[PDB]
């Protein structure tokens, strides 16, 4: 699943 450079992430399922 990809990321976001956030925190929190944002984990897509992709």
């Amino acid at each position: 699943g990809r990321c976001t450079k956030s925190i929190p992430p944002i984990c897509f399922p992709d």
